[PDB]
C-alpha cells in the first residue's frame, strides 16, 4: 500500500523540491511525500518540541548537530551548498555604500534562520554590524526576506544566490565572499521518533542521487564539498 512521510525542509529548497517530489514518487509508488517549508532553526525547535516529523532538511550544520547531540535526529548527510548575496529592488556602489543608503535591511532571524545567521557573520567580519544594527528587520525565513525586497517594503536584503535567481523583481548588487561566513551547507537527517524510518531513508538517500543532484545544479545550488 501507499505510505505518507512528512519532511520539514528549509525555505530555500521550496522550488527545487517541487521538481524532486514527482520524480521520487514515480520511482517509489509506495512512498508519498508531504513537505512544509520554513526557517531551519524553527524546524529545529519543532523537532525539540515533539512535532511528528519523519525527516528534516536543514540549511545549517549547527542546527543538524544540535538535533544529533540530543538524540532527536540521526544519519546526518550534506547534500547541497549555497552562497549568500545582497539583493535590492529593481551606480558603482560598494557593499558598505549600499548599506549606507538603505533604510531597511532585511535579514532572516539570526536566532532561527541560517540565512540571517550567515548574514550576521558577514557584517561582523566586515565591521559593519553595529553600523547597520538599528536598520535590520528580522524575518521568519529567507523567503520572507525575498518577499520584502520584492515588494519594495525593504531597501536591501540578504538571500541565497538560488533565491535571487528565481526573481525578476530584484537584482544582486553584491555577492558575499564565502570566507566572510561559515560554509553554507544543506544537511538531511532522520528524526529518531519517526515510525517510518525505512520509507524516510529512501527519500533522504534520494537527495544524494544523480537525479536530485542535477535539479540542485540547474537551480543554482552547489554540491557537497
Ligand atoms: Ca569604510
Ligand atoms: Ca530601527
Ligand atoms: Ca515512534
Ligand atoms: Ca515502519
Amino acid at each position: 500500500q501507499t505510505t505518507t512521510i512528512h519532511i520539514s525542509a528549509a525555505a530555500s529548497l521550496k522550488d527545487s523540491i517541487d521538481d524532486v517530489k514527482p520524480l521520487f514518487e514515480k520511482a517509489n509508488p509506495t512512498i508519498k511525500l508531504s513537505f512544509d517549508f520554513g526557517g531551519s532553526g524553527q524546524i529545529r525547535e519543532r523537532v525539540e518540541s515533539g512535532a511528528p516529523i519523519d525527516g528534516v532538511l536543514l540549511a545549517s550544520k549547527k542546527d543538524a548537530d544540535t538535533l544529533i547531540k540530543q538524540n532527536l535526529a540521526e544519519k546526518t548527510k550534506e547534500f547541497a551548498g549555497n552562497e549568500l548575496v545582497l539583493i535590492e529592488p529593481k551606480t558603482e556602489a560598494n557593499l558598505e555604500q549600499l548599506l549606507n543608503d538603505a533604510s531597511k535591511i532585511a535579514i532572516g532571524d539570526p536566532e532561527s534562520v541560517p540565512a540571517g545567521a550567515y548574514a550576521k557573520q558577514t557584517l561582523e567580519n566586515l565591521n559593519l554590524y553595529n553600523a547597520e544594527k538599528a536598520k535590520l528587520v528580522l524575518a521568519t525565513d529567507v523567503r520572507q526576506v525575498l518577499s520584502y525586497v520584492e515588494a519594495g517594503n525593504a531597501d536591501a536584503g540578504f538571500v541565497y544566490q538560488t533565491d535571487a535567481l528565481l526573481s525578476k523583481k530584484v537584482q544582486v548588487k553584491a555577492k558575499i565572499d564565502e570566507k566572510l561566513h561559515d560554509p553554507i551547507a544543506y544537511y538531511s537527517a532522520q528524526v529518531s521518533d519517526s515510525d517510518k524510518k525505512e520509507e524516510t531513508a529512501t527519500f533522504l538517500d534520494f537527495m544524494n542521487k544523480s537525479e536530485a543532484q542535477k535539479i540542485l545544479e540547474k537551480y543554482g545550488f552547489k554540491a557537497a564539498n
